[PDB]
């Protein structure tokens, strides 16, 4: 997260990561008691997902380490074309229903779509500089506005689809590698999830796009609204 400063610990209770030991890997975002929806590009075969964490390193007192016993990406992602990133999506079930509180909790699907202008939120321990990599060990938070569509078409020409949504900031403040699959949040509910952006991170010229929720609702809502 560029351009932005260390969360609050636990300011983000819906926070989760993707771990293959102690290797960081994305981004996610609780949904559901056993639910994490995280960015489809982040597909592996064994991880574990955690909660409830701000430091790395340091225990913090509210982690916990779940596995995930099934990995669902979206149908029409494609993980063959590169630098096709449409429907970047995937949910994860975990073996175990999380304990909830003010630490963790999910957080609501956003069941607007938003409008240009709209002030959000990420957060992610992905790298907090760029080109240059930093990999802060405390979640950083970072506020970020709606792009319109069309700027960020023109943004990325041919590479933007109905289903992701444009954010950036004047100020730099962008999500970068290590933050993808994690929250984008605009009025408490998740809006987006991180997928993908530009080189360098935090372009006044480029923004970071990400997965619009709003369009996958129903598919999202069908998956972990099953007796799973
Ligand atoms: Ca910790």
């Amino acid at each position: 997260v560029l351009g932005g400063h260390e969360c609050q610990p636990h300011s983000q209770p819906w926070q989760a990561a993707l771990f293959q030991g102690q290797q960081l890997l994305c981004g996610g975002v609780l949904v559901g008691g056993n639910w994490v929806l995280t960015a489809a590009h982040c597909k592996k075969p064994k991880y574990t997902v955690r909660l409830g964490d701000h430091s790395l390193q340091n225990k913090d007192g509210p982690e916990q380490e779940i596995p995930v016993v099934q990995s669902i990406p979206h149908p029409c992602y494609n993980s063959s074309d590169v630098e096709d990133h449409n429907h970047d999506l995937m949910l994860l079930q975990l073996r175990d229903q999380a304990s909830l509180g003010s630490k963790v909790k999910p957080i609501s699907l956003a069941d607007h779509c938003t409008q240009p202008g709209q002030k959000c939120t990420v957060s992610g321990w992905g790298t907090v500089t760029s080109p240059r990599e930093n990999f802060p060990d405390t979640l950083n938070c970072a506020e970020v506005k709606i792009f319109p569509q069309k700027k960020c078409e023109d943004a990325y020409p041919g590479q933007i689809t109905d289903g992701m949504v444009c954010a950036g900031s004047s100020k730099g403040a962008d999500t970068c590698q290590g933050d993808s699959g994690g929250p984008l949040v605009c009025d408490g509910a998740l809006q987006g999830i991180t997928s993908w952006g530009s080189d360098p991170c935090g372009r006044s010229d480029k923004p970071g796009v990400y997965t619009n929720i709003c369009r996958y609702l129903d598919w999202i809502k069908k998956i972990i609204g099953s007796k799973g």
